[PDB]
């Protein structure tokens, strides 16, 4: 990827609603940014811009950035723009007979172990066990999990194990409650047991192919085939533990942990893109409604490879993650940087 | 590396004391082999042949099993030759001004990690541990334990901590008591940080010269360093723990857990040699000696790396160990195998 150096008059407008609001969502972040090589000073900049004069904001941007376009190869600045979003699940603080799901806080018989200072060979591996006389033996996988409890907290309950399932691969997720309230759930930690996608044991069992198993292919199918979900589910030695956020309507963390604004944060390759950076988006919804904005880089997508690309948020719940699962689009994309500063190979 | 297949009148004759011997060592293994695939019959049919009758065993010999030729490398079939040995130390059942350094059993907190079912890459490796909250932290390095010690049993009291380095690499050993009686030490665990011999931190140094390298040239280093023998011995950060057992004639047990025999018991890569097999070894002791006879694989050594290996144990003392020491010596070693069984892949 190549970074092509773009006057501010080169790219698209914005309404104010749009400048604003990425602007908003941008200076977010530079609560953790106060001590950054490059957004620092921008950020204190920004600190004093207010967020309701769009004409502060234009003077703040084309004053303090430069602008450069994002090319890749062969099809250049034409990029791809796809969409993620947090999903939502029907569940209770209490178990009923809807709701028997359980997701399971850390337990505290989990260990994990901590021998990469000694074996480098060993980082990026999650080695955890239980402690049974002297031996740190295999944790419950998930199978197990899902028969007999965990020695560990319940923090709400789900009505289908397929939700849960979903939530443990996904990291993050709400649960709505029948008052209306939300729970809000992160990652916090997995029992040892390498992941292995129910997709592929869909596949070698001969009930999808390759191509056709998408996640509502997956649910599809158990819906289809209630007495396998066990089965299927079982597949998938590994199983995830959690922590509850306290109550907000802030959007999920990303790998920024700052919490992402639907519509205004997108996913890209730290490398090519810096964690933080401001962003330009020019690309259109599935319907083909124009999406021109500022956008701000506070999570992490990038296989860049030969074409350029970015995920953005589309926010929480069901209709965002139908929004976001049509994103196919189009896009052009201009990372802006503060002046004098040289920009990341 | 490989295994080539020699007639039984390629191999140099032994004498009949020698074949004799030899036999006996390798025999004594047959009570542990009674579940062997490999080695169960043998065994059984030599349990019939009188090991005074030197005829009985060259018939039993050439009519049951073939002669293989081991071979790795430039060298092929030429290997080097090495020793180890039981040595015997000077020390006291309890701490006195003149034995002030511990020998310790396996210690209460000491987790064997034990996740190879679900990561068989691990399978190598001695991974262990200390608890520390809900993490497993490495153990107390040599280093610390020395100078700290460890919560363990306490088996026996040394004067010299060079001599419980060499009792850590020799794996047994015998105390001396003031009373002249002893009490026999053998591995029992280890603190899980991975070996590092001294004699390379030396070179590292440039206090010796990787030719001059040599157990006696290291030890006499560290008489004329003795403010610097903790920094020598904490270079290797490995840490072994022992247990004792009651005096008694018998030989060291190796891997095998069968008493081995000096001059006709070896210690193998065993993936090569299978623990339990019958080799024929040629070879010379240092002052140039012939060595040529039938020996045991009873003991697991340094794993064949481009070259044919093998230790040759020497018995237990002083003497033992010189011999041992000075060995350093071509060798060529033939496997015996039962006809018909498939080699080792």
């Amino acid at each position: 990827a190549t970074y092509a150096k773009a006057a501010w008059s080169a790219l698209p407008p914005v309404s104010d609603t749009d400048l604003q609001a990425g602007f908003v969502a941008w200076r977010s972040s530079c609560t953790r940014l106060k001590n950054d090589a490059v957004w620092a000073k921008p950020c204190a900049t920004a600190a004093a811009v207010s967020d309701k004069d769009p004409a502060a904001i234009r003077q703040f941007l084309q004053r303090d950035l430069d602008a450069y376009a994002l090319r890749a190869g062969g099809h250049q600045a034409d990029g791809l723009i796809t969409g993620y979003y947090e999903p939502i699940y029907a569940g209770s603080l209490t178990r009923t007979a809807t709701a028997t799901v359980p997701v399971y806080g850390t337990p505290d018989d989990l260990v994990v172990v901590q021998l990469e200072s000694l074996y480098p060979e060993l980082k990026g591996k999650r080695l955890r066990g239980r402690v049974e006389g002297k031996v740190l033996k295999p944790y419950d996988d998930a199978g197990t999990i899902a028969a007999k409890g965990a020695n560990a907290p319940v923090l709400a309950w789900l009505t289908d194990p397929m939700d849960l399932q979903l939530l443990q691969i996904q990291g993050s997720g709400r649960v709505r409650l029948a008052d209306g309230k939300q729970v809000r759930l992160a990652y916090a930690e997995q029992n040892g047991h390498p992941y292995r996608a129910i997709g592929r044991w869909l596949v070698d069992q001969g009930q999808l192919k390759k191509e056709d198993v998408t996640m509502d292919a997956i649910r599809a199918w158990a819906r289809a085939n209630p007495a396998r979900v066990p089965e299927l589910l079982r597949s998938n030695p590994s199983y995830v533990f959690f922590v509850r956020n306290p109550d907000s309507p802030e959007g999920p963390r990303g790998s920024l942990n700052v919490p992402l604004t639907a519509g205004y944060s997108v996913a890209v390759d730290r490398s090519v893109v810096p964690l933080g950076s401001l962003l330009w988006l020019s690309t259109t919804r599935p319907d083909g409604t124009p999406v021109v904005r500022p956008v701000a880089a506070q999570d992490t997508g990038g296989a860049i490879a030969g074409e350029v690309r970015a995920d953005l948020y589309w926010g929480s719940g069901d209709a965002a993650g139908k929004l976001a699962g049509d994103m196919k689009q189009k896009g052009n994309i201009w990372m802006l940087w503060p002046k004098g500063v040289p920009l990341p190979n």
